[PDB]
DNA sequence: TCTGGCCTAGATCTCA
DNA sequence: CACGGTGGATCGAAAA
DNA sequence: TTTTCGATCCACCGTGCGGTGGATCGAAAA
DNA sequence: TTTTCGATC
DNA sequence: CACGGTGGATCGAAAA
DNA sequence: TTTTCGATCCACCGTGCACCGTGAGATCTAGGCCAGA
């Protein structure tokens, strides 16, 4: 007779961040006063994390990877998701279709053990693959959703391994990913049977040309135009799409950093402007101008721009990119472009990011007015890849993945599983053997993302929603 | 009336490493079971927080720093440690001497927040002091000791500000702490007066190169010894010693790995014997014997040797050397060295390091038999400063300390401080304002320092002991 | 004509 | 030999 | 017999120094 | 040619 | 307009 | 009235890319070239 329940007990563990000894050490203390049952010994809940685990036979743990049977992760993830829907018996004896979204990012910077002298790259940097199912839709009929899509607590890994992300790794794991795709079979969970949709939107530019044929990062992986030929839009609407491309879907964190820096590197070279740095005298009005707008934003914003930094890089930073945007008038000011095309950039990285259902007749007409103005104001300047993917292809991109509003598909999930992965390396593996410190980091990763758990875990509820511009709420779709 | 005191609830909160909100759910979790009190309300936490600050008038909190005045801190300190004496009014109305140890060092490599753009030089790397009290010794007879003089919970911050340390800088604290070491009076506790004795041993050597009357590190600054006189052992008995400077005690932690680096950087050119790699083929000699040596170290023991790191510069860690002195012979016959001078230099690091009282005619005579020892072996290496301060002059700055034990003269603490203050600069500032974010971590390193608070906190204890080498035990003196 | 010794001069170590 | 940790594995005893 | 719970143990981490931009590959400018 | 610039992370 | 969070400050109402 | 205790807020963090050795300073080895045998 316990008062919490060892699943209690568990949420209580993954919320609080606590470890097997700050866990027994708070039991026995509350023991220690005259309150003997307050919380499960650690035995129940080492025996309540096993209800969260896919079987030991499909998960394969080794010193330098740990991967996890699609087929197996999905069919838990569902098995544990009907322990969340109010009423599973409400739902009637009709087709059930889970869509969910996975992709793979590395991250670097990774402390490195002395031990285990293994056999690859040591451990510096790992290569991630995560599905975060998004929706559960029966006959197209909402009955599951995922009230965060881009939160860290729902996003699901299904490898990882300690290799640094290259052309070929990638490759070769996307096709891994494939083949396990196309085999999979529906789950089965209480008579329901539920066919699975993965889309692989959880990607970002490098791992995006990567897939895609395409050579160089200068050139969008959509239509295959060389850099200077995106200038003119008439021989871009006339493209080809390359196929079944769509499926990156459109990354809604890296647009706004990277339509963030090609504002400001339009910015640096008002003063000669011209597209390359090369010539008399560019490169030194170029680093002259950088320092100015680096100093001036530094004043009245108070914050960092384009400045090296160990780790991540630049502190070229998310949350930059939303104080660069935040007041177009000032950041005008400050950089000298127009402010009316740093708005109706904030404005679309708004439509795209909001998580709200978005019209594609709108904001087609709204992309391609905004290219007009674009090719106007600034014309020498030849858009970077991100932000002609983001005007010219942002519409049918949103239209083919339509499904679950743009902005639900972000990578930014995987992205916060690297703050995760790490407090989960340092604090939460046992260093004994590299393999088994790889095993419990799985184990970490696969307990805090479980559906039931997270679902009924403490957790911060002060987000209260923004207001968005006056275009944003004509583009966006509301239904309240 | 509740279960929990609001003081063992902030043990717990310190212990656990809980913030805030955790503490808040811990709390409310806990009620909506049906458990009506288990735990204090934050309140009455935040509340006794506020035993353990000085007045507020003496602790002087800015953007860019927060000290406290010397006196005050020191005041405050004894007024906790009489908290946690078994018999207060045991001890006699006879003299009491708080003998403590304050220094100095820089973390760099902070997170560099953008905000608050106040003129000097941001914040990428603070330089803060450290005072923590060794002993409480009532006419010699101890009545307190540190029961772990190199924990960094009984660490007390003095002052921490965001510049990086350099000579100027350095110099001009350690001017104003022997000021505030001048003009402090002797406190007054509960009828008995406590007088202060600070000793400036938590130190590096690079500061202890700053402070004394020395202008290169290359010298050895006790004797001001250029580096190409100090193989003869006699001209440099000769030495007459700068005044004072025996203050600046053995720094513990430091001599071990630079010791380690004396070993390996004669290691390394172990084929052409010179001091400097200056010359035909020197060079290219020195660096593939490091790559084969590093790849020996790598297969047989399993560390990494002289590869750079990310914001702590090299992989030269304190285990890094505990390991490369755990068995003298695998590492000699991994280098080239000879094992019995890697021994003998494992057996006077134990000796000093070991925490125990040490007996300097036998360990001078240890010394200068070691010293004879690296001379027939190794002329040609000129000792390394540290090494050599080691040898030569070792005895001499243990003796002149012999209050307490070396090794409990250890700057290990303000070293350990710097993993505490990044964890409690990222996650317990409150991020609204520099000036609020300082004032918190202040907040932070006080009440986790407090002796009346981390006496009765929950610790783990796993590091018992281990057995000492024979010639250790034979130079020690052990009493139990 | 041989030969060692002074003397700039910049490349190397050392500590963090 | 710095100190505070890291979590499953496993033995052993007490329940049940 | 089977579950439960503490107690030990394994063999390592992370604070111990930073710096400036890099990797890669095509693609545009001279 | 060829020789540097830049987009992406 | 990502998401989970950071702790004192202050208000307001309730307990004493 | 004075102490308690929750609610709300403030204005930001940190996951979003790299390698490779650095920094300040005196100090030491190079070897260059001239003054007596
Ligand atoms: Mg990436
Ligand atoms: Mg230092
Ligand atoms: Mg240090
Ligand atoms: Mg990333
Ligand atoms: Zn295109
Ligand atoms: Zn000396």
């Amino acid at each position: 007779s316990t008062i919490f329940s060892p699943e209690k007990a568990l949420g209580l563990l993954l919320s609080l961040k606590l470890s097997k000894w700050q866990y027994i050490t708070l039991r026995e203390t509350t023991i220690r006063e005259g309150s003997k049952e307050i919380y499960p010994s650690y035995y129940k809940v080492q025996k309540a994390k096993l209800q969260c685990y896919p079987p030991k036979a499909f998960v394969a743990v080794t010193d330098s990877s740990a991967k996890i049977a699609l087929q197996a992760l999905l069919d838990l993830t569902v098995n544990r998701i009907f322990e969340t829907i109010r009423s599973p018996d409400a739902i009637q004896n009709k087709q059930l279709i889970l869509i969910s979204k996975w992709g793979f990012d590395g991250a670097s910077n990774q402390s490195r053990y002395k031990q285990n002298i293994e056999s690859g790259q040591g451990d510096s940097s790992i290569f991630m693959t995560s599905l975060v199912p998004l929706k559960l839709t029966a006959d197209g009929d909402t009955v599951w959703v995922n009230p965060k899509p881009c939160s860290p607590m729902y996003c699901r890994p299904v490898q990882f391994s300690f290799v640094k992300e290259t052309k070929d790794v990638v490759i070769n794991e996307k096709t891994a990913m494939d083949d396990e795709i196309e085999a999979l079979v529906p789950s089965k969970c209480q008579g329901h049977e539920i066919s699975h949709k993965l889309m692989m939107t959880m990607i970002d530019g490098k791992i995006c040309t990567y897939l895609s044929e395409a050579k160089s990062n200068a050139a969008c992986y959509l239509c295959l135009a060389k850099p200077t030929e995106m200038s003119k839009l008439d021989v871009i609407a006339s493209k080809t799409i390359s196929s079944g491309v769509y499926e990156f879907g459109l990354s809604t964190l890296h647009a706004r950093i990277n339509v963030m820096e090609c504002l400001l590197h339009i910015a640096y070279r008002l003063d000669f402007k011209k597209w390359s740095a090369r010539g008399e005298g560019h490169q030194e009005l170029l680093h002259s101008r950088k320092k100015l707008i680096q100093d001036r934003f530094k004043d009245d914003l108070n914050l960092l721009i384009d400045i090296v930094k160990q780790g991540s890089g630049t502190t070229n930073d998310g949350n930059t990119a939303r104080r660069f945007f935040e007041f177009p008038d000032k950041t005008a000011a400050i950089t000298g472009l127009d402010e009316d095309l740093i708005r109706r950039f904030s404005v679309i990285l708004q439509a795209i990011t909001s998580g709200e259902i978005i019209d594609v007749p709108k904001f087609k007409e709204y992309a391609r007015t905004t290219a007009e103005k674009y090719v106007e104001l600034y014309d020498w300047y030849y858009m970077s890849s991100t932000v002609h993917k983001l005007l010219i292809h942002g519409g049918d991109i949103i239209a083919e993945n339509a499904i679950v509003p743009i902005g639900s598909l972000s990578e930014e999930a995987s992205e916060a599983r690297n703050k995760d992965f790490r407090r989960f390396r340092e604090h939460h593996s046992r260093k004994k053997s590299r393999q088994a410190s790889n095993e419990d980091i799985l184990n970490m990763l696969i307990i805090s993302s479980d559906p039931l758990i997270s679902f009924t875990r403490p957790k911060l509820d002060a987000h209260k929603r923004q207001t968005y511009f006056k275009e944003t709420v004509e583009l966006l779709q509301l239904q309240d």
